[PDB]
């Protein structure tokens, strides 16, 4: 008996878990009341292993012991060009062991990427178990459409470590389309999935033909996401603070972390308000920080980045031999797609066509995973 199978979006920056319960798909809030969980692990000098929100929000003078973005490394060999570039930019140690990338931290220990992902999966499993009031042994887990055989198998291996039999690996854009019921329709349609995540931007052109999906083409930017928009705002406020006060706060890791946290919060607030206050007590050398950020300034600071999302869309259409007017559905994925300017740019690109967002874009992939998982449950 496989019991109740869960659906897990194992994301680069954030992860999400859904399940069929009492005849309905439920996206599950974790113990902090959040329906997404950062794919973060923090290894404390005391020794306790922090996972999720507790890991991402821990103030630390030693950020090199915080692990994230394991999905960038999972299922890859050492000399994969992607690995060789990512080890330049990741703020924790990635070292070669047995010709593969491993993560080295002070807890000292070295972890395979699948071991880190296993800790994230365990947290998502625990989240589902608390909601269901029962043990979970089996899951459907999503991956990017471009993931190869090794990356798919490594994701299943992360499952095994977490005590999960990953019964199906399914594609992320496909899962999002399944959330909207697009798999339960007669006929043939072209679906553009526009997935702007926390660290990555994926555009996929799917065809759907009487319940069967084909990923026709994929494009995007492997290093563009919500966090890049935060960093633009960070740079803005570090520069303003140095102008106003004379101090360069980047000297203090905890001060940068406090600012990042408030910037993330302000950014979200600006999806539903035209301005937001960033207030930090004892920000740097005992001095308080208080500034306002308007939506106009947020947009100005990121306009090039927002506009850059359109060229990958054009490339996927070209590669699929389709024109804009052949797109039947636009499915938005990722919380960054709630940014009013992004929604505007997407709609305008498709000459006024309303892109679908009636299912929370941060939850849609998990939702589709859960739909598929429902059919497998015992
Ligand atoms: N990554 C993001 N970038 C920009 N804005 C975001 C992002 N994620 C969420 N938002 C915005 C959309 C909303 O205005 C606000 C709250 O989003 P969310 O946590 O998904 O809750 P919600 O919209 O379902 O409401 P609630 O949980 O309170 O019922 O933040």
């Amino acid at each position: 008996d496989v019991g109740t199978v869960v659906g897990i979006d194992l994301g680069t920056t954030y992860s999400c878990v859904g399940v069929f319960k009492n005849g309905r798909v439920e996206i599950i809030a974790n113990d902090q009341g959040n329906r997404i969980t950062p794919s973060y692990v923090a290894f404390t000098p005391e020794g306790e292993r922090l996972i999720g929100d507790a890991a991402k929000n821990q103030l630390t003078s030693n950020p090199e012991n915080t692990v994230f973005d394991a999905k960038r490394l999972i299922g890859r060999t050492w000399n994969d060009p992607s690995v060789q570039q990512d080890i330049k930019f990741l703020p924790f140690k990635v070292v070669e062991k047995k010709t593969k990338p491993y993560i080295q931290v002070d807890i000292t220990k070295t972890f395979a990427p699948e071991e880190i992902s296993a800790m994230v999966l365990t947290k998502m499993k625990e989240t589902a178990e608390a909601y269901l009031g029962k043990k979970v042994t089996h899951a459907v887990v999503t991956v990017p459409a471009y993931f190869n055989d090794a990356q798919r198998q490594a994701t299943k291996d992360a499952g095994t470590i977490a005590g999960l039999n990953v019964m199906r690996i399914i594609n992320e854009p496909t899962a999002a389309a399944i959330a909207y019921g697009l798999d339960k329709r007669e006929g043939e349609k072209n679906i553009l999935v526009f997935d702007l995540g926390g660290g990555t931007f994926d555009v996929s052109l799917l065809t759907i033909d009487n319940g069967v999906f084909e990923v026709v083409a994929t494009n995007g930017d492997t290093h563009l996401g919500g966090e890049d928009f935060d960093q633009r705002v960070m740079e803005h406020f570090i520069k303003l603070y140095k102008k106003k006060t004379g101090k360069d706060v980047r000297k203090d890791n905890r001060a940068v972390q406090k600012l990042r946290r408030e910037v993330e919060k302000a950014k979200r607030a600006l999806s539903s308000q035209h301005q937001a206050r960033i207030e930090i007590e004892s920000f740097y050398e005992g001095e308080d920080f208080s500034e306002t950020l308007t939506r106009a300034k947020f947009e100005e600071l990121n306009m090039d980045l927002f506009r850059s999302t359109m060229k990958p869309v054009q490339k996927v259409l070209e590669d699929s031999d389709l024109k804009k007017s052949d797109i039947d559905e636009i499915v938005l994925v990722g919380g960054s797609t709630r940014i009013p300017k992004i929604q505007q740019l997407v709609k305008e690109f498709f000459n006024g066509k309303e892109p679908s967002r009636g299912i929370n874009p941060d939850e849609a992939v998990a939702y589709g995973a859960a739909v598929q998982a429902g059919v497998l449950s015992g």
